[PDB]
DNA sequence: GAAGGGGGGCTATAAAAGGGGGTGGGGGCTCTCTTCCGCATCGC
């Protein structure tokens, strides 16, 4: 195909193993904002790795904005680094990364009308809803959002391996209704 | 001051986290016959 998808977002949740004092965070952390009325975490921030964290009071920590494996990895490290740093046992305990973003462009606009009638049983084409068409791969389990003027966004991958694996799948639909 | 324009939020997509709140599902017309009541009567 030629084209490779560029991750945009990954998301990975990391255990602490040790509970947390939320309120205690918010007032020492330099980026940390924390409004139990609005959510229950301390959502902080860290901008060399360009990513956004929410810790919550359980030990665990959800890391999201990371552009690739390393610098979620990496960043998740680096938050449990300035938890501990206020006095709590943070670890980095099965670290996992949860949900892949990646986009891409086909270069060429996409019919949707004629790839839902094809590709009913995956697609899910509503003007009214989304102005994207929502393709539900099977085999790899990755959704895909399908638009007119050729750009595709794939999310809910677990690994690199699926986003490129779905693409490629995708593609050569994608070329049989190329505008 | 009406109208077009610009910027930005909303919509959906996945995913994790944890808890509050929303939602749904149990539980403390005429004639005839029968029955009841008041009365006067005797009885003891």
């Amino acid at each position: 195909s030629g084209i490779v998808p560029q991750l945009q977002n990954i998301v990975s949740t990391v255990n602490l193993g040790c509970k947390l004092d939320l309120k205690t965070i918010a007032l020492r952390a330099r980026n940390a904002e924390y409004n139990p009325k609005r959510f229950a975490a301390v959502i902080m921030r860290i901008r060399e790795p360009r990513t956004t964290a929410l810790i919550f009071s359980s030990g665990k920590m959800v890391c999201t904005g990371a552009k690739s494996e390393e610098q979620s990895r990496l960043a998740a490290r680096k938050y449990a680094r300035v938890v501990q740093k206020l006095g709590f046992p943070a670890k980095f305990l099965d670290f996992k990364i949860q949900n892949m973003v990646g986009s891409c462009d086909v270069k060429f606009p996409i019919r949707l009308e004629g790839l839902v009638l094809t590709h009913q049983q995956f697609s899910s084409y509503e003007p009214e809803l989304f102005p994207g068409l929502i393709y539900r791969m099977i085999k790899p389990r990755i959704v895909l959002l399908i638009f007119v003027s050729g750009k595709v966004v794939l999310t809910g991958a677990k690994v690199r391996a699926e986003i490129y694996e779905a693409f490629e799948n995708i593609y050569p639909i994608l070329k049989g209704f190329r505008k």
